[PDB]
């Protein structure tokens, strides 16, 4: 709740662009795999990168959601799975890394339940916050240490609507 | 699951064009409000569909989902994050259909007493209606047909299709 | 996270007492009845309450269990029930009744159901702090306004296992 | 569901004074822990089982509780209240088995790091065991036999009797 504003760090055009290019990369890897594929969003900020990336995804799939959230708490799952995700080409879909915490260990939970493979594609990542080496094998766009908001990411509860990413800028 | 096929029912271009005009009447009826704004998502089936009807509504407002049960109980496997007392709420939803779900998820979410509670759906088919609940924003009105894509699955597949498709049974 | 002692309202021997009492009451209303019967518990803090009272509930019933929680935030439902309760004589099994906010919505939210009939069975009833006006057909206990502890209800997620109704005396 | 009766395998007396054993033997072995404790339950059968058990432990300790998914997957759909991270958690089960779901919600809690993680089980089949998951605390050792009461049902019936009932096949 302090007084701010919003300018564009990467413009519709760019996210649309940068997706597409994701989607072929994601195809080519995925396409000649036997088994059944999945993309699992984690709600509730990945809900229009998953909307917009699966469309690009040329392989045939599942899309899923799960919702999961952290001083240090423990990763807990408040929404689970809908379909099992054992013996499947199984990609995690995220809208943003920051540390690396909660994806380390939503990764180990899926990972459980053996899937063929798994895999990370996250929109955004921030290298500079990163406290876990976490694999990613898919990345939109590695972003310097700005608070971004926009495209499902929200700053108290806002902006989520948005067709772009933008930054907060504080003001006073 | 059967041998099947599937064709394009709605393109993509007209799905867009559609939202787009969907998107513009939400504004309008929702611009002067002053209290705050959610569109609340039924999951799976209206993820994407709520993607680009949010980017196409030019107000302020928050987004939200929830999972209920797909006679029986309507029961709800994921509720709301955030609440819904005194806003004007949206309920966005890929197919109304038999009317059930939608009107027992409108009855919950009433009982928190929003400002005003509206029901916005892509696809309708007013033949099989069973119990009449008020949609105040429909997307197509469609024939009773076997429609896939955009969110919309048949046995968890073509979810991830960019535009409305036919089942066609072999 | 402030110093304290607890000392004993509701001896473990007045409140078995007093449960097979409730058990007795419960039956002579339900045994008549041509319909199935549940008993609704909310957790956390009904789990103990729940427990005892089915045992001395004479009737063939279900047990199920559901989760809510509410500045004045909405009552949201974190886990649901398993069972249908349509067509069903529902009781509600709650550790204790504050302010009546939490229970009056959850009776609200399971009404819709319709079930065959509704009630709320609690062991502990604190009048003094009731705001609104919600009915209830058993009562085990109506207590002064003292913070208790104990018999599955806690504080700061302590004292759930106390066989007995304590209450929470601050020192200094 | 089928034409049955229910008769007493294991009295209510039994029961109680096998729990109090219990109770000792967890006391015993988590009294100089120092560290926080916490018993979890498996919902729904584990419930009148960890009401007994709980007011037995003559230690501090905190009582929470999950559901889990019941081949398949192991999936959660109500998870922990509290952390158990650095805490000795003991898992409350009605009955072990096959030993598939017991085994699966081990491994999710070990990702949390507790300091310690057992399993305190009322009922045990020895012989229908798939997983072989470590079990420190067992109530009772029987065959393979169809049992209900105590928290555990059949068809959603008989969770509320005091003893351990078999069911008789008509
Ligand atoms: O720049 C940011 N804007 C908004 N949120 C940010 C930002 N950086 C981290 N976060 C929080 C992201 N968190 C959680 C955000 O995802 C959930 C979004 P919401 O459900 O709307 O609160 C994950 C970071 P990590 O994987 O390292 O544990
Ligand atoms: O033609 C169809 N194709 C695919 N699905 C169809 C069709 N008609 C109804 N449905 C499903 C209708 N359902 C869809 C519910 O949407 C939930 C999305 P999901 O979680 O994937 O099952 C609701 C019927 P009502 O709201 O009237 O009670
Ligand atoms: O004396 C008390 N000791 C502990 N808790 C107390 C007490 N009074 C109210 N509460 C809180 C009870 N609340 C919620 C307690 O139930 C849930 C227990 P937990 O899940 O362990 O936090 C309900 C009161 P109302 O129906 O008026 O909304
Ligand atoms: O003889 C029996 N009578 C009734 N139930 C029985 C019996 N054997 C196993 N079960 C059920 C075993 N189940 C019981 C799981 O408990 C969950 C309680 P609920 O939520 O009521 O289904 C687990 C088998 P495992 O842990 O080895 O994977
Ligand atoms: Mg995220
Ligand atoms: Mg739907
Ligand atoms: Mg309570
Ligand atoms: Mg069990």
């Amino acid at each position: 709740d302090m007084k701010h504003t919003v300018e564009v760090m990467i413009p519709e055009a760019e996210i649309k662009a940068r997706i597409a290019e994701l989607g072929r990369q994601i195809t080519e890897r995925y396409k000649d795999s036997g088994s059944d594929m999945v993309l699992v969003g984690l709600l509730r900020g990945s809900f229009m990168f998953m909307a917009d990336l699966c469309r690009e995804v040329q392989v045939s799939h599942e899309v899923d959601f799960m919702t999961a959230s952290s001083t240090t708490r423990d990763v807990k799952i408040l929404k689970d799975l809908d379909e099992d995700i054992r013996g499947k080409d199984v990609l995690i879909v995220e809208d943003i890394i920051d540390s690396g915490n909660t994806l380390s260990k939503v990764r180990e939970i899926l990972s459980l339940r053996e899937p063929k493979s798994l895999a990370i594609c996250t929109l955004l990542d921030k290298p500079s916050r990163r406290e876990v080496n976490v694999p990613v094998e898919f990345i939109g766009f590695s972003i310097p240490d700005e608070f971004v908001v926009g495209y499902g990411i929200d700053y108290a509860q806002r902006y989520r609507h948005l067709p772009y990413i933008g930054k907060v800028i504080l003001l006073d």
